[PDB]
């Protein structure tokens, strides 16, 4: 139960591994470095 790349988050904590949520609009689980 985690959120994949390009899924709308509220925070990194609501993303799958290898992703860091944008802390700006739009807020999606985004490519941190690997994916």
């Amino acid at each position: 139960e985690c959120r994949q790349m390009f899924g709308g988050c509220t925070k990194d904590s609501e993303c799958c591994a290898h992703l860091g949520c944008r802390t700006k609009w739009p807020y999606y689980c985004a490519w941190d470095g690997t994916v």
